[PDB]
């Protein structure tokens, strides 16, 4: 059986983030949510939106999973992939009720916090 997502409410905020750090963040929130909503997903289905920002000494990848767990029931996870000389990984994975509230954060050293805020409607299709 399906359902069709929408974004009821969304909030995306950051802290410490360098300006290339807050443009990738941004651009990833603006695409997240324009992907969610509307989205159709089936039961048992896990879908990914990444963005990522490529320059010859960093590559850095922000993903965002969803599955569709069982009726209005949702398991999610951030993450934030750093590639230079080492390789970092940052990540929450969440378990989520539609039409609820659901906060994810990633912390990394130096001061910086990302941090996404959503509310999903599930409708039967």
């Amino acid at each position: 059986k399906k359902i069709k997502l929408n974004i009821k409410e969304f909030k995306a905020t950051a802290e410490g983030l360098s300006p290339e750090e807050k443009e990738l963040w941004d651009k990833f929130a603006e695409k997240l949510k324009a992907e969610l909503n509307n989205k159709i997903i089936n039961l048992g289905e896990k879908i990914e939106i990444e963005e990522e920002l490529k320059t010859p000494t960093k590559s850095i990848k922000i993903t965002f999973s969803l599955e569709l767990v069982s009726e209005d029931t949702f398991k999610a996870t951030l993450k934030l992939e750093i590639k230079g000389k080492e390789t970092i990984v940052e990540e929450e994975t969440v378990e989520f009720k539609a039409g609820e509230t659901v906060k994810l954060t990633i912390k990394l050293p130096d001061g910086k916090t990302f941090t996404l805020e959503l509310k999903l409607e599930a409708t039967k299709i």
